[PDB]
DNA sequence: GGCGCGCGCGCC
DNA sequence: GGCGCGCGCGCC
């Protein structure tokens, strides 16, 4: 609701997303917790640099994240706020699968995930991902992709959502998700 | 009392 | 940030 002073923890450079808005994603934190912010505005990037303190007014707050529009006001401010170490650590860490299983649809998920299997289709790709807590599926709609991922590689997800599909709970790409394939290193020939 | 879960922290 | 480990609380 009212203006909120937050400390910026992470922010990617803007990329073109879908109408056809240029946007970016950031992670910010108060003294108690962190949340991810989708900033529609793009102009706002110069204010979203890690460790800077910003005051944000006129924003939307949904079930999981915070939306910052061109109607919003982002003002750089000097603050004595300090983010506790573990709030930063949790803000930045990749959630476990067993933890993800019990989150509402629309919950924003970012992180780095080991993939065991890739079910390919010209309209979607399903990535079997795994950790020690379970297995899960990551649904990326509409690509070959150009990011060809083999087993043993990793996928870096930005702004995916927990999703229900009938029986199973997966991770779903949205229109403004970012997806990247992180390839396992090739042993070389001296 | 046992144990799982969330959380914190230290080592890599 | 990943990973492993201990602590405390709440449910059984």
């Amino acid at each position: 609701m009212d203006p909120l002073v937050v400390t910026v923890l992470k922010a990617i450079n803007p990329f073109e997303c879908e109408g056809r808005q240029e946007i970016f994603h950031a992670t910010v934190a108060t003294e108690t917790d962190f949340f991810f912010v989708k900033v529609l505005n793009a102009q706002f990037k110069d204010k979203f640099i890690p460790k800077r303190t910003i005051k944000i007014s006129n924003y939307l707050w949904h079930s999981n994240f915070m939306e910052v529009t061109s109607s919003s006001v982002v003002v750089d401010v000097e603050s004595n706020h300090e983010v506790p170490n573990n709030v930063v650590k949790r803000a930045r860490e990749t959630p476990r699968i067993s933890k993800l299983k019990i989150q509402p649809c629309g919950t924003i998920v970012n992180g780095l995930f080991k993939v065991q299997k890739i079910t390919e289709e010209k309209d979607r790709v399903l990535y079997g991902i795994h950790d020690k807590t379970g297995t899960m599926e990551v649904l990326v709609l509409g690509n070959p992709s150009k990011t060809k991922c083999e087993e043993g590689d990793k996928i870096r997800l930005t702004f995916f959502e927990v999703s229900k599909n009938g029986v199973k709970i997966q991770l779903k790409s949205g229109p403004c998700s970012f997806f990247k394939v992180i390839k396992a290193a090739k042993p070389k020939t001296d």
